[PDB]
């Protein structure tokens, strides 16, 4: 399996999360490409992968705002080759906000409309992901077992 992990992270939390998932798929024998959203170009980005994992933190407080580097990508999602692709989403947030990881929910909804296949319910981390490392390892294992 070739897996691509694309993340948006402003304070490094979602990035730490992505690195952790990368390592677990890599340890498992997958070939893993991990890229910060700041640096990708959307056209045909998902072509050639068996699994695509998209990570993004939630901002805005009063409304949902995706992490900044991720916006350009989200906007161009239909140009990715997501139709019929196996995907799963993850993200960091804080449950004291009214839309707790709303970024995850928007990205899943859009992926569904494009015809991607969501292989597992998204990983929504509340707080410091270093305190939820077992939950992240756990999710990475359930995704592998679903493709
Ligand atoms: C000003 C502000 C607004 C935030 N707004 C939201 C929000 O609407 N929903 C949410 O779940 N988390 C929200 N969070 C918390 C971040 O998503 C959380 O800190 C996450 O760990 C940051 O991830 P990152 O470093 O990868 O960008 C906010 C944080 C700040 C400081």
């Amino acid at each position: 399996a070739k897996a691509l992990i694309v993340y948006g992270s402003t304070t490094g939390n979602t990035e730490y999360t992505a690195e952790t998932i990368a390592r677990e798929l890599a340890d498992a024998g997958y070939e893993v490409d991990s890229r910060d959203a700041a640096s990708v170009e959307a056209g045909g980005l998902f072509e050639g992968f068996d699994l695509v994992l998209l990570g993004c933190s939630t901002w805005g407080d009063d409304s949902i705002e995706l992490q900044d580097d991720f916006i350009p990508l989200f906007d161009s999602l239909e140009e990715t080759g997501a139709q019929g692709r196996k995907v799963a989403c993850f993200g960091c947030g804080d449950s004291s906000y009214e839309y707790f990881c709303g970024a995850v929910d928007a990205i899943e909804e859009k992926l569904k409309n494009l015809g991607a296949e969501i292989v597992q319910d998204g990983l929504r981390i509340d707080g410091d992901p270093r305190a939820a490392r077992d939950d992240i390892v756990g999710w990475a294992h359930d995704v592998r077992g679903a493709i």
